[PDB]
RNA sequence: UCGGCGCCUUUCGAGGCGCCGUUUUUUUUUUUU
């Protein structure tokens, strides 16, 4: 039996007198009796033990609590906001009145189903039911039941496979894959050989002369910006870059707005994509493909060689693309400064140019972006790298066969500098016309409480890192471990401790907030931030694509108040939480179905913690972190030691033969072991294991 | 996250309830898909 909930009225006036605290829950993954939420006052969080004690509050719900007498232990009282899909994935079992559901993840309770709901063949023969996933949603939760109850969705299929866990995960995360209704398709432009309205040659400015190009990966589908570079008289650059023109085909208030407002962010997964826009709009319409002409909004400057401004513009334009690069071709043209490239290994030009145009143009664009980074650098950038993994899939049967690491070349580089120059730009003309409303982006300093850690982690161990900026942050790592095997690994294993108290970025609108010193962002080290660049993926982006229109005076101001932008902000928000989760987990997938059905896999690994009967290793190659326990090992026995607060594992191993001594081993932070990697008898489950 | 012990349900694939002994949760920024 748990505790009813409490008025509505004694909320709201034990939240204004302030004996009552708001926040969100976070609840442990490994261990699920524990959870905790963020302190207003100070840093460290308010702990909430056990699950008596939060009342049928699930893991990132906005709840009120109030405070236990006698770090600080607290219960849940109140649920302001349910923001959890109430829907989890797990398996049926017949415990008559109901049927049991145990869900695979551990913070979900387990649920009640009627029997009306359960298949026809359930109640007799139950034992082909027990590897099969089903989806079920939470209706009601009693009071006086330690199980929710819920309704049966649907099957989903075998256990184990691709696609009914793509759909679990898909399902317990909120992403809508359904299909557009008619009254959405019914607001695109109906004439298929679509050609540019004459009315629209006067208020643009023409660009179908240039020489324009895009540089994306090869699977890509989309395309929303390209770039140009073109030499002056003086010794200067004129550079531009041009946005696919979005928010000329989503009109205010249509069915399309509403819709792609719900789901803000584009889903991307291994395999598919869940996209945000009709098929006919991003890939055909609004996507900048080669040789057709195409309604964009550009922002055009002047450069000197060393990439410093001295003329902008803005404005709406129409181009016409002559090549789709890839971040492959465009590393050949950079590693080939001064020998022609040939024709063979190259995408398909428009007659009107010549390679060596798009050869010079890249070359040139380098050379502004090489200068560019490394003032940047000087100025205080930080950049906290970790390791990512892509997979080879099979055509026919979908399954992995090869994973590699995903290396990041010049090519992305060149890029990123030129989008983060006018993302720059755009945010300090919207600011400046509109400081009322606006969007803009913001990431936090990172929290005092676990920096103090670990800088007090790092005195020891002989490394002499600083933790007071972030410039002098990312000259510490950089200049300290150099380059070598055992230091690249000690720079890995670092690179994972220090992206721990790192907080999240936030998108808000300017009118809500009082001080300039919160308008900054940390990581970059800039006052004004701001996503003009690529709209077909986001919504915040076409959002800033009406603020910059009205701005330029090609329409009327906005009528939106400051707090509808407010909450358009908070929706963009959770969906790009949800979906950085999603691709997460799915990778996760692949990697595990990769190892179950190409043998044991042979690594190396660093071990990166030590506790008194296991411990924690990361394996190079593939960037996982797997736990390994002294159990499963073949070993006469092992012993913990503590000096000077650096622990010590001795292993004392097992011979073979009794004539030849057992050998040691000795296990402390940063060592080299090898690991092997074996499925086991569970359809997803693997274990890491030491040799030797 | 477990280690040990006791009990119950199995189609042997394992699950669930207690008693001790452990250990208090944060994985972020950038660009293109």
């Amino acid at each position: 039996i748990f505790e009813t909930y409490m008025s509505k009225e004694d909320v709201s006036e034990g939240l204004k007198r302030g004996t009552l605290i708001q926040g969100v829950l976070r609840i442990n993954p490994k261990k699920f009796h524990e959870a905790f939420i963020p302190s207003p006052d100070g840093d460290r969080d308010i702990f909430i033990d056990g699950v008596v004690a939060r009342n049928r509050a699930l893991n990132g719900d906005l709840v009120v609590v109030k405070l236990l007498p006698e770090q600080r232990s607290a219960k849940v009282v109140y649920i302001l906001e349910k923001k959890h899909s109430r829907a989890a994935t797990g398996f049926l079992k017949l415990l008559r009145k109901y049927a049991l559901f145990s869900p695979s993840d551990h913070r979900v309770p387990r649920i009640y189903v009627p029997l009306k709901d359960c298949p026809q063949d359930f109640v007799a023969r139950p034992k082909d039911y027990a590897n099969t996933l089903f989806i079920c949603r939470i209706v009601d939760w009693k009071e006086d039941c330690n199980f929710a109850l819920g309704q049966l969705a649907k099957s989903l299929g075998q256990a184990g496979e691709i696609e009914p866990e793509t759909e679990g995960i898909l399902t317990e995360y909120g992403v809508d894959f359904s299909d557009f209704s008619s009254e959405v398709l019914e607001c695109l432009p109906q004439g298929l050989p679509w050609t540019i309205p004459p009315e629209e040659f006067s208020k643009r400015r023409d660009l179908r002369k240039d020489c324009i190009f895009t540089i994306d990966p090869s699977t890509a589908r989309d395309l929303d910006d390209a770039l140009s570079c073109k030499p002056l008289a003086d010794g200067n650059f004129k550079v531009g870059v041009h946005i696919a023109d979005v928010s000329y085909f989503v009109p205010e208030g249509s069915d399309l707005d509403k819709v792609a407002a719900e789901r803000a962010t584009s889903v991307y997964l291994v395999q598919k994509v869940v996209p945000m826009l009709p098929r006919l709009l991003c890939e055909e319409l609004c996507s900048l493909n080669p040789m057709s002409d195409k309604l964009t909004f550009s922002v055009i400057w002047t450069l000197t060689p060393e990439g410093k401004i001295l003329d902008e513009w803005f404005g709406r334009t129409i181009i016409r693309s002559c090549t789709k690069l890839s971040y492959e071709h465009a590393q050949s043209m950079i590693e080939s400064p001064t020998e022609k490239i040939p024709a063979k290994e190259l995408p398909p030009i428009s007659p009107e140019h010549s390679s060596e145009e798009v050869h010079q143009a890249v070359l040139n664009l380098h050379g502004i972006a090489k200068q560019l980074r490394q003032q940047r650098f000087v100025d205080g950038a930080l950049r906290l790298d970790q390791l990512k993994l892509a997979f080879t899939l099979d055509h026919e049967t979908g399954l992995p066969q090869g994973c590699h690491i995903y290396e990041y070349r010049e090519s992305n580089k060149l890029v990123e500098e030129f989008m983060l120059l006018a993302n720059m730009a755009v945010a300090h003309k919207i600011h400046r016309a509109f400081p009322e409303q606006a969007l803009l982006r913001r990431h936090p300093p990172p929290q005092t409480r676990m920096l103090s850690d670990l800088v007090e982690f790092c005195d020891q161990m002989g490394l002499p890192v600083d933790f007071s900026s972030a410039g002098a942050l990312n000259k510490s790592l950089t200049q300290t471990f150099g380059d070598d095997k055992y230091s690249l690994a000690r720079k890995e294993v670092l690179t994972n401790m220090c992206s721990r108290p790192m907080q999240m970025a936030l998108y808000f609108c300017s009118g809500l907030l009082q001080d300039p010193a919160q308008f900054r962002h940390y990581a970059l080290n800039v006052p004004l931030y701001t996503h003009f660049t690529s709209p077909i993926r986001r919504f915040a982006d076409v959002l800033v694509h009406r603020l910059l229109a009205a701005a330029l005076g090609y329409r009327e101001r906005l009528d939106m108040a400051p707090d509808t932008l407010q909450k358009q902000a908070d929706h963009c928000n959770d969906r790009r939480m949800a979906s950085k989760r999603v691709q997460e987990l799915s990778t996760s997938l692949f990697f595990a179905v990769l190892v179950k059905e190409s043998g044991p896999l042979e690594s190396e690994a660093m071990v990166m913690g030590i506790l008194k009967q296991a411990f924690d290793v990361l394996v190079l190659r593939y960037g996982v972190q797997k736990r390994i326990y002294c159990n499963a090992l073949a070993l006469r026995s092992h012993h913990f030691q503590k000096v000077g607060k650096k622990p010590e594992l001795t292993l004392v191993w097992e011979p073979e033969d009794m004539e030849q001594e057992p050998a040691q081993q000795v296990i402390t932070i940063f060592s080299l072991v090898e690991v092997v990697l074996q499925a086991e008898s569970t359809a997803l489950k693997y274990s890491a294991i030491l040799k030797r």
